[PDB]
């Protein structure tokens, strides 16, 4: 942050991903709602390269769209090279490379499309000592417990670097070798074609090896230098689910430690999901098992969770979201919804409203300080402010019907009402219990539909004999 | 995997376990859903040793049991050997043989019944590795940055084996020792038999240690070699309920990372819990704070959870079973079962079907496409195809009558529908909202029990004066 | 535990703790159910002291108030000390001082309000070691992987110790030390006011450190002895929301062990959190994604969880409280809670009672062997013994009132029966389905209000003609 000029960008993504067992492209997969194609390709705009080339493979019609979408979000140009069949690492980065200007000068870094956790600074400190060493390949390196499956990187005692061998071509004594490399390179573009076009197919994989590179140009008596990363989940990359599902831990960890930081408190910070873009502000409390996911905004002094799932929902300052299953809506300042609270798209709650537990809103507008407590859905309608209604009650319209139920404020009605939309109910009403409206309602008036109760005297002994309730028998001698 | 012959296994399950603290039997204790015991037998028996006995104590009523039930689940026999009293390691594994014939030629191996986690491999190489040495006894051992509590195996600068020192009656000096015995054996019969009969019990313990047996055979000029588990969990055993947890927390990881590696997205591991007997098709993401009990079965590409908790419960393809507590059920391809909803045994939903928030059914077949959304529970009736249970609604027989309620397909029922069974409802029939049917509902028909809405106009005002809802006062002059 | 004398100890908590980034003062964040303040007193308390004082700093009349209520709680007298401005950790000792009698011969020890868990043996030890060294000043030390913001303690090969240095004042070598300053002292107080009187605010900081304590006394050639503390948890302090979710982690580690040692079954230790004060009975089951919070109190053989979080809760023997949200409940012997329940304050729950999925109650008392198994809302209301509460219903009533609603036992009543209180239902009553009683009803009578189902025939093809449920169409030609 920022990149020098002319800088070129690989990323190699064309490969098949077989190891993740997926009929989704592996760079499609997410963590921490994004991508991991979405990830790399940000971290490398904020860089600001000349040129940033995708290398894709045979389903480069379902990735191509996103990689234009990303183009737009990120403000700049990003091209597309093509690589039919994935022949090898070096053979992707000949494809991309066939996307420059045949008479290109600047520098080339190639990365991978599936590392979602390199950052800006690896990538700038990249070219910096591929520069000042005056390098014709630099590459990234790091220390791994288990390195099984990566490329071991040669040294001489000199700590001077020989060449990089592939778990599938390294000798049981190679093997051992925990330095791996990290598949994050910068070139002289130069060198770089030279060497390339000299690749053999003489592989454990008959592919073509970009890692037999650093061998050719040792050989040419060229500079080879490695860059160790220190911190290696900058680097890790993701070939199977288990990989995935570590490096979204780790960014989590990230994610909710920088939270922390800001002065938000996190209980159990392994059990909170927080997506990218989630915004949190200050005292504000998470309870164990919550995810904010999507671009969910959370106010200062609020209490979220235990068990809440927030996707894109807006949530003022002091308000109270606990064991709430919600996306898409907003709530208010010092609002209460939960626990057990179901908010579908469209929902809005005003400030000091509640939505209580086993309730239900979809597409729905309820205004300052109105209470909907108990067993309730509220379908397609607005209520005013400051009414209440009553528990195990429906708002819902039989369609496709655009017209919504309206409440007006101050409302009070009454538990078990079935509003049959679409129905308008006046400011300062009332409803029986067990009353269905099907008709609009004055302001002030009562609106009832249920019979009168009426008592039948000796019914249990009449009709349910001997059962236990010839307990009133016991009542009646008492 | 296999096993040589003629070889005999004794699995030691006679001690008190009095550290659990329980009156449930320590062996009986479960993990990923099989009792210790059950795990023990189960790798036990797929390596098929000619002799399969388990020492049993005081309890031995209770487990036997269970032994028979393993016996034949694992198609084959498995003998008891009773000890009456705890009188030690070693005197167990006497009252073991006791069960052999007097002339047994074949090799005994011993091992626990509190060791969950070990595998056919490591068994295998046992006997293995005693045969090749011409070993008297082989003794597996492994290295524990806390040994506390276990046997600490003496060697001397040669790595030969010296003796096993207890934790109860070793020195100082002697605890400092990080390599322990793990407790599994593998004897030369006729060795084993001679050292148990010289055992003392003039120990810290006052006990007779099976684990003396090492010293007197390396005593005796007989061949005496250990065996380094390097996967120490392989080799760990459940002495109380702290490592009970641990144990089923490595278990877990081992389970969830297998159904990673097969094609499952495991949003976060640590919150997952997977019985062993759970399978899980392609591409299928299960989200956090979920657990998959029993013989749970679940398809390809679906999504199952946060906060979903199945027992014993099959969901087809494309389902989603989200924050859904359920058992002895199945889910159709394509059903929508969630939030914050309850399946009880015996439920069978259709592909296509949607059971919705706060909706519980138990014993119900809902048809294809049929949908159940809001606030409803379904107890003991069967529903057609393309039919909609409006919110709020209850199908429940007042008892023991096993008469279901029968509802067609296409049928469109009112919110607040109360069915009392056992009644009929006719293909295409509705329901008006607010309705109790007792009576059978003919086809195209609509069955109603509301009555009128009513309005009494100026209430608020006169039976509520002066409350906030004299805003109907405003709402008149505005 | 306990002291010698005569021991004073100094509590520093007048810094502004501005890395927090809160509102709220550092030592009054919480966890495991107490804050940190609450948490050090504690400790420090059991140990009696001859004197113990608080400093504080500018915002004291908000915590002024809680250590008296501690001291209370404590059964002991602890003063208060101030400190207007925060001018360094050695002048928080003046001040600390100044509440001393001008003559005092005791020992000083200082100590934090920020380490929460720091215990009882630590600080014992701490003071022994300093009478058996006869030192001058003896500090706690521990090692850090990070060191990062800690002092570091300067020893030479002697290990003697010649001086601590602060992150901000050290160079980039002394940074490298990795054996910190635990910032818990015992003072010889005489030594301790000389030293303090020379300190000097020549610093990166500023300020006046009462870490150049020990530098001033090696150079009077007092005695100066550091003690390392090998739990370094023990020992940490919260500067940051990091290190507070941290130190709650590894808290609730040591209290969910203690549980599990004395027979309690935690299926996932990492994702149950439980407060100090909470009891557990043996063989109880706590499955995952559970918090029990405050003084909830849990009997034995109970099965609890997952995703259950009780705030002083008690439960009996061999009750199950699954997803279940509560507070200030009771539950009895052998009840059924769950799935998804909530309990608000001042429910009473009797033994063999159940309270089925998306069913809450608030305020109220409900009989032996009740059931209220579907979609209720229970408030303000006394029910009886063995009594059945159908579907759907709710016991509400419109306020001020402290009339309660009363339902004797035996009686069932029917699926969305709606109680406006206040009512009485006699011993053995019934209502029928849809019924909303507003008056009382006798022993053995049935109450009903609900009107007789009647049947619209053809009605489907009539007034919704066209439609899918012109499936009445085809079910009559059939
Ligand atoms: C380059 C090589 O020989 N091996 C390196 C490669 O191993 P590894 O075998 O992991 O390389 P992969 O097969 O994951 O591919 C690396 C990247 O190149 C892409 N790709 C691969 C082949 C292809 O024909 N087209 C294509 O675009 C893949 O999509 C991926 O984005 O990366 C590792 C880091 O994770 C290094 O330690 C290895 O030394
Ligand atoms: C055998 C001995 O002296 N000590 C070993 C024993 O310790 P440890 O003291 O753990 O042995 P336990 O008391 O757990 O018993 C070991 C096994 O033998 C059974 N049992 C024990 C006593 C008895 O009279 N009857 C009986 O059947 C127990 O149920 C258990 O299945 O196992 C450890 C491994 O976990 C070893 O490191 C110790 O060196
Ligand atoms: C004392 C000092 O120079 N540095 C020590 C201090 O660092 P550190 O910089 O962490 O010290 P803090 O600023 O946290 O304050 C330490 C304690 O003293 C209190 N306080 C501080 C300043 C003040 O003017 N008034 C006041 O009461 C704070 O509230 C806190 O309770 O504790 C660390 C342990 O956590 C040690 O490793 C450092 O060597």
């Amino acid at each position: 942050m920022t990149f020098p000029g002319d800088t070129a960008v690989l990323v190699l993504a064309a490969g098949p991903g077989t190891r993740m067992r997926s009929d989704t492209p592996k760079v499609l997969h997410t963590l921490a709602g994004r991508s991991m194609l979405s990830h790399v390709l940000h971290a490398i705009a904020k860089l600001a390269p000349q040129r940033l080339i995708v290398v894709l493979g045979h389903d480069h019609q379902r990735i191509a769209p996103l990689v234009g979408e990303l183009a737009d979000t990120l403000g700049r140009t990003i091209d597309v090279a093509l690589q039919d069949r994935p022949l090898g690492t070096g053979h992707a980065v000949l494809c991309g490379l066939s996307a420059l200007p045949d008479d290109y000068a600047g520098n080339v870094v190639v990365t991978s499309g599936d590392t979602p956790l390199l950052d800006a600074d690896t990538l700038a400190d990249l070219i910096a000592t591929h520069r000042a060493v005056s390098a014709a390949v630099t590459v990234l390196t790091t220390t791994l417990d288990d390195p099984f499956g990566y490329g071991r990187i040669l040294r001489t005692q000199d700590h001077e670097v020989m060449a990089i061998v592939e778990q599938t071509d390294a000798t049981p004594s190679q093997r051992e070798i925990r330095e791996v490399n990290a598949g994050v390179y910068a070139f002289d573009i130069a060198a770089l074609r030279s060497a390339l076009s000299r690749l053999s197919s003489n592989n454990a994989q008959q592919e073509l090896y970009l890692t037999d590179v650093i061998a050719i140009l040792r050989s040419d008596g060229q500079t080879v230098h490695a860059s160790h990363v220190d911190d290696s989940a900058l680097v890790a990359g993701v070939n199977n689910r288990v990989q995935l599902a570590e490096l979204a831990s780790e960014l989590n960890r990230r994610v909710v430690a920088a939270h922390q930081l800001a002065g938000v408190t996190v209980v159990d910070p392994a059990t909170t999901w927080i997506d990218v873009d989630v915004t949190i502000g200050r005292d504000t409390v998470i309870h164990p098992g919550t995810q904010l996911l999507g671009r969910t905004q959370i106010g200062g002094r609020c209490v979220v969770g235990p068990d809440t799932t927030l996707t894109d929902v807006a949530v003022g300052d002091g308000a109270s979201v606990v064991r709430t299953h919600g996306s898409s809506s907003s709530i208010g300042d010092g609002a209460a919804v939960g626990p057990f609270t179901y908010l579908r798209p469209g929902t809005a709650l005003g400030a000091d409203g509640k939505l209580g537990a086993f309730v239900e809103v979809k597409n729905s507008t309820i205004g300052t300080g109105t209470k909907v407590p108990h067993l309730t859905y509220v379908g397609d309608a607005d209520i005013g402010e400051y009414s209440n209604i009553g528990a195990s009650s429906v708002f819902v319209n039989y369609d496709t019907s655009k017209r919504r139920t309206t409440v007006g404020s101050h409302v009070r009605t009454g538990s078990d009402t079935m509003f049959v939309a679409p129905v308008t109910i006046g400011d300062g009403a009332y409803t029986g219990a067990g009353t269905v409206v099907r008709e609009d309602v004055p302001p002030g008036a009562l609106a009832v539909s249920a019979g009168p109760q009426r008592n039948i005297e000796n019914w249990v002994q009449r009709k349910r004999p001997g059962s236990p309730a010839a307990q009133a028998s016991k009542r009646a001698s008492e």
